């Protein structure tokens, strides 16, 4: 599994959904259909959580990695486990659909590449060790 594939192709469709653009993200297939579902359907269940994050964050160019490190350890304070990942990709989400609504859009490839980083070094070894991304394609796809 590519981590940089998974991130570039969930950004590009949730920005594609809402009518963004992202150049740098114009273009195993199971996991990231998985993806696409599983934060379609927490951002319908936590509809209240994503406009209340949309409405909130008020991203800057130098304190958006700032915005993005203190929800993300919110997120994460109590553990990890497969929804709080989704969780993370649908914050990502809304981070980059922020960042163009500020007129901001170079920061859709800071934050892209923070969520990949994220995934390389953060989460890479509860993901492992929890089973992969194929034991989250077993679950919930
Ligand atoms: C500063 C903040 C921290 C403040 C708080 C918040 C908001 N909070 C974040 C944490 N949160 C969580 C966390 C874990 C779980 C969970 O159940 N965990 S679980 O047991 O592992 C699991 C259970 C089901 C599925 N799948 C169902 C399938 C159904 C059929 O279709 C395929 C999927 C998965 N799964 O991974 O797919 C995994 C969960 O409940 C669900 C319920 N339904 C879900 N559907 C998909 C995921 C999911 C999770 C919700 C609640 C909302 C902030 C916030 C704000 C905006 C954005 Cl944008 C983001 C965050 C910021």
């Amino acid at each position: 599994y590519d981590n940089r594939e998974i991130v570039m192709k969930y950004i590009h469709y949730k920005l594609s959904q809402r009518g963004y653009e992202w150049d740098a993200g114009d273009d195993s297939e199971v996991v990231h259909l998985t993806l696409r579902q599983a934060g379609d359907d927490f951002s319908r269940r936590y509809r209240r959580d994503f406009a209340e994050m949309s409405s909130q964050l008020h991203l800057t160019p130098f304190t958006a990695r700032g915005r993005f490190a203190t929800v993300v350890e919110e997120l994460f304070r109590d553990g990890v486990n497969w929804g709080r990942i989704v969780a993370f990709f649908e914050f990502g989400g809304v981070m980059c659909v922020e960042s163009v609504n500020r007129e901001m859009s170079p920061l859709v490839d800071n934050i892209a590449l923070w969520m990949t980083e994220y995934l390389n070094r953060h989460l890479h070894t509860w993901i492992q060790d929890n089973g992969g991304w194929d034991a989250f394609v077993e679950l919930y796809g």
